[PDB]
């Protein structure tokens, strides 16, 4: 047994002010094998958010108990493409 | 057994003010194998987002437990496209 | 047994304010060989929320126990589109 | 047995203000060998939300538990075809 | 059995004022084989936040616990690609 996380309850008492935070979890754990990104945004719990993103790339991955025996991957990425993206206003 | 995670409830209390959190949990956890991008866009419980996202993009993964023996994955990515997006007033 | 997630009520109390969270949860989670993405947007629960996405890509995703034996996946990826998207006012 | 959600109740109290949560549940769980995307818009619970996406995209997945042995997937994309979309007012 | 991460729970007692913070947790932990970036804004529970991301970028990962045994990885990345991003107002 493995990868284990424990709980960040809030607890008890009374809350007021401008931006506290008690307890809370954020953030990307235990994942095996896999690909996050090339062009993404993630926005959560928040007040007015502004976020832009551009990418041109390639991602490629492999996880192996007892695998990936005598095996192979091939990739060949993005060639000669055009892209045009707009104004937000 | 594996890949626990535990709960994160609020607690015994009040709440006011102006974006406090108590408690909560966000993000990308436990996946296998899988692709998660290429021109997306998240977002949940928040006020006023704003988000652009543009990608050209090739993404390639695999998970194997006595899987993937003598096997083969192969992929050629996006070539010669063309795209217009337009405005958003 | 694995993959295991927690509860996350809101607890007891009142609640006023202005963008205060208690309890709750949000992201992507325990996904296997699977695709998300390519030209997607997602929001959940939000006040005024603006979203633009523009993808050319490809994706290729598997998982296998005592799967994928002597076996084969072949991609090739969008080629010679033309596309046009107009405004929006 | 695996896979396990816990639940989000909203608890016990009043709620009064602008754009606060208590409890709750949004995002992508639990998707076995699935395609999500190649031009999607979601949107459930919200306020005045816009949203434009436009995609040039192939998808291809897998999942197997004693399964997928000596076997294919083959897949040849998009190719040579013209669109155009008009304006919203 | 490895890889364990305690709880971050509030704890007991008032809270109020600016900007304060008990308990908590935040960050990337126990990934295997995987790949996270390539142009990613991530934001989560946060007061009038403000992200530009640009890249140009290729990644390739892998993890073997008897695996990986006589195999081959090869990747070329993007060549000759014109991207264009708008203004955000």
């Amino acid at each position: 047994r493995s990868g284990r996380f424990g709980g960040n309850p809030g607890g008890f008492g009374n809350q007021g002010g401008f931006g506290n935070s008690r307890g809370g979890g954020a953030g990307l754990g235990n994942n095996q094998g896999s690909n996050m990104g090339g062009g993404m945004n993630f926005g959560a719990f928040s007040i007015n958010p502004a976020m832009m993103a551009a990418a041109q790339a390639a991602l490629q991955s492999s996880w192996g108990m007892m695998g990936m025996l005598a095996s192979q991957q091939n990739q060949s990425g993005p060639s000669g493409n055009n892209q045009n993206q707009g104004n937000m206003q």
